[PDB]
């Protein structure tokens, strides 16, 4: 019944990255979110996803399949992962809202760091209320 779509910001070896030394950890709902401890002098934020859309017919795209969000200091340093346990429905918008909160007010609490997200990781960002948070410039 969907019509689905693949949308990807990173190729299968950067989806698959691993964070280096101890992290922490957030579950909201369905996602998981794993963050390096030491983000000391993290200036800028670079955020990458994959994943399989709903296709609306008006045209519109909602994530139905998170594979990978990655987020990457301003030295390319994997710093954060956020992954999902299962599909996604409208009802888990309230979860990946509050965690992706949590993802930026650790790295830019301060509201002052330049953060940007490629491609597909935007239309996720603005699903998720989260696009306001994004300087593209």
């Amino acid at each position: 019944h969907p019509i689905e779509v693949v949308l990807r910001d990173m190729n299968n070896k950067d989806a698959r990255q691993k964070i280096k030394d101890e992290v922490n950890t957030q579950k909201e709902g369905k996602f998981r979110l794993t963050i390096k401890r030491d983000i000391r002098n993290v200036l800028s934020l670079r955020v990458l996803v994959n994943g399989t859309f709903l296709k609306h017919p008006n045209g519109d795209k909602s994530l139905s399949t998170l594979h990978r969000l990655n987020a990457y200091d301003q030295n390319g340093g994997l710093v954060a992962k956020l992954v999902a346990t299962d599909d996604l429905t409208v009802e888990d918008e309230k979860d990946g809202h509050r965690i992706l909160n949590s993802l930026f007010e650790r790295f830019d609490e301060g509201h002052s760091k330049p953060i940007r997200a490629a491609e597909t990781a935007v239309g996720v960002l603005s699903q998720f209320g989260q696009e306001h948070r994004l300087s593209p410039e």
